[PDB]
């Protein structure tokens, strides 16, 4: 098993600051054994498929809840195949509660999507109002349980959990005892070689000046990176950090 | 003056799909003087931008409500002002019926779209049941006035009537049911915006438009041009649709 370490450049960038983010991820050393993700706005994957190392493979940040056809506006999974995607972030935080997306909407996604081949980056997490009634744990467990019931495998899924309701910080022990959580529900759940072989990664606010304390947690498997992403320098310390 | 011919791709094609119908569009001979306008999928923007001819403009199918940031998932207006877009497709059918797009949050979509420069395809359109309750008129302003009241200027705005019931049916409306909704939206335009909007703002008609029925609905006095579903998926049959309104 590898760590895990995505950046997820969410509604952000231009060709042009795109060109010198490839340039700057190209000349960073990163350690060969993480597993290592970035995921663009739609209209730039082509751009950064084309000219990034080959050693970082390529997201997209959501996708539509089945094939594709009359749904303007939308991307399907085998459009995400056929451009160069081997993964999707699906149920991020910003979809579900500034957009509205529910938990049977995002299941459809993960479906449809692991059905044509692309890996899952499963986004869950609670609210503060929902951590202050002592519902974390309904709220994820209930989450995961819309995944594992769409998912015809765990094979090519990696979790990520969100605090949410961080936006105080959130500790490396508040951290970790969630992930431990979540994979003692994949435990229960699903099976034992699940719970051991699916990475899950925090993805609360992590930069390169905070990332090595929850690196060191032991069901902490690597990050899903916000606006750290953006410059290569932090995002290439946090790749370091778990190797 | 110039019609307006636009090709709503939705969520269709691959990188190999979309090389067969720009073939097709190029080897066309389109009529000089309209407006024409396709809109691939956010993916294939750049493919088609560099390599169908210049004659056709570059549409986007949606944006965000806003300028970018922690909005995973979504394409700001400012992003399709830098990857060559001049026009996106706001309010569609299936956005408001489908996905439960609003008459407001379109409206925010319109306004900040126009402010980084990009044209705005505006869509309206009524239900069957609306219809079916004499509140298509009722239905439709409300949309133009949602956006009437959001944009700061009418500049670069294209309308849209798409008869619900006719997108992606094969149920066309009558040239004459039409023509009846695209006067009634100009003289609404006329009373509520200015006279210079109602005349110089291309109306067009969507809704199951196909080379053969092109031809009659562009005979009417109003309707300035189409927004193309499946059709425009046909290189050859989308061209027919742009030579019918001349």
């Amino acid at each position: 098993g590898k760590c895990f370490v995505g950046g997820n450049w969410k509604c952000n960038g231009t060709k042009e600051s795109i060109v010198r983010l490839i340039s700057d991820l190209n000349s960073s050393k990163l350690e060969p054994d993480v597993d290592v993700v970035v995921a663009p706005p739609f209209l730039y994957i082509e751009q950064v498929k084309s000219t990034l190392t080959d050693r970082i493979e390529i997201a997209a940040q959501n996708c539509w809840i089945g094939k594709g056809g009359a749904f303007t506006g939308e991307i399907s999974a085998e459009q995400l195949k056929d451009i160069g995607c081997k993964w999707v972030i699906l149920g991020h935080s910003e979809r579900r509660h500034v957009m509205g997306e529910n938990n049977e909407f995002i299941g459809k996604k993960a479906a449809y999507a692991s059905s044509q081949g692309v890996g899952i980056i499963a986004c869950i997490g609670e609210l503060l109002e929902e951590r202050e009634a002592r519902k974390t744990f309904d709220v994820c467990f209930q989450q995961l349980k819309a995944f594992a019931d769409a998912l015809p495998s765990w094979e090519n899924v990696v979790i990520a959990y969100e605090p949410v309701w961080a936006i105080k910080v959130a500790t490396p022990e508040q951290a970790q005892e969630v992930h431990a959580a979540i994979r003692d529900w994949l435990n229960k759940n699903v099976s034992s070689e699940v719970a051991s072989e699916t990475r899950i990664i925090y993805g609360g606010s992590v930069n390169g000046s905070n990332c090595s304390e929850l690196a060191k947690k032991e069901d902490i498997d690597g990050f899903l990176v916000g606006g750290a992403s953006l410059k290569g320098p932090d995002f290439a310390s946090i790749v370091n950090s778990v190797a």
